[PDB]
């Protein structure tokens, strides 16, 4: 698991960096709290984090059931490339509402395939036994 | 865990799937990012993904706890109609504010039973050690 | 793991009973869904149970990562503070915008030191197999 545990700890580092630099927006333009509403950049960097925060638990799950089911190296190098495809997208979503798109290809991309794995594992350890119990029930004498 | 996993990896395509239908209606009413307001359908399908979004983890935890802690194949089958109860309730909050009322009831339902669980088998684990302790403490030369 | 899952219950009793909270507000304030906006107080409200409920994977991840690869007993007790320090959070923030800064504090506190145990742990997993690597590789015939 360790590899796995790395990945998701960076997750969680990125994910409280976003955090940060929200507060920081939040500073600048004085959009004092509980108001999420602004200038388009507050409304733009406020809503990556958001984003983000929302498809963090969707790739901790699938990061650990894509390593331990399929491979973990495998598993934690997407797990990898995708929260870079994440920093890059806050900071493109910062920049502009189509400086976002650019990393969250390479995101998307990143996060299935990630489904993929975890899916291919899955089906990997289901079916056997699926398939031995149908034609198990399936004999019957064989005469 | 094979269950757990297997009902987890469901709930991340659950998930994937608001997601993407959330992106379908953006485009319809042509809410522009980072816009999440418009007409009212805009701003209640958005809203199921965010609820179901914000439940996500929490069922997360708890499926992982019910299972492991109580009796899996129990957890892995509230964990399942949950799930259910919330792809039809997406369904339905598209529809109207209301129609999200039936699966969000088969949903809370189905979420604790889960806490339930995921409580008593933590206590059943607990309580013994504890109960021990009280009464070593307490004998005392037991004259 | 099991003082682990038992905290981890907590959090997730912890995120239905502010849950619970805002649906309190929402009917209070007559605050008809899916509009998440309405008087300062519903508004700090329900703003508080965003907040939490965007932390809350964060410190579900890091726990488990804290335990396991740094100790338990240690990680399980700055996520019972941290839990405290959310409670009394959403207590303050429905008071006021400030009656929310002393727990969040008490809060990002018992977060952060959980990353540092998390961090810490992971190196003393990692480091070592990676200098003996190093070295290995460096010897290189040692006359
Ligand atoms: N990651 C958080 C920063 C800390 C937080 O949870 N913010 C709270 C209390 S400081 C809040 O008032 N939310 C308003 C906001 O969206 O910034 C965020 O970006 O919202
Ligand atoms: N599941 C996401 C879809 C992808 C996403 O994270 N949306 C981003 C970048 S495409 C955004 O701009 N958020 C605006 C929104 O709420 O749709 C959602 O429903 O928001
Ligand atoms: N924890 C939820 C309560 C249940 C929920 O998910 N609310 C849904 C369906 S009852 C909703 O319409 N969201 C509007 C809201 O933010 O309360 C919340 O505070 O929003």
């Amino acid at each position: 698991v360790a590899l796995l545990a790395a990945v998701t700890l960076l997750g969680v580092l990125l994910q409280a960096y976003f955090s940060l630099q929200v507060i920081s927006a939040r500073r600048a333009f004085r959009v004092e709290p509980p108001l999420t509403t602004g200038p388009p950049e507050f409304e733009r960097v406020y809503r990556a984090q958001v984003n983000c925060s929302e498809y963090f638990p969707l790739f901790l799950a699938t990061l650990w059931v894509a390593g331990i089911f399929f491979h973990e190296g495998a598993a934690a190098l997407c797990g990898l490339v995708y929260l870079f495809a994440r920093l890059r997208y806050f900071q493109g979503y910062a920049r502009s509402a189509q400086l976002r798109l650019a990393p969250l290809y390479a995101s998307a991309r990143a996060l299935w395939l990630l489904v993929a794995l975890a899916a291919l594992g899955l089906l990997a350890h289901f079916l056997p036994a699926a398939l031995r119990a149908a034609l198990l029930g399936r004999l019957r004498t064989l005469l």
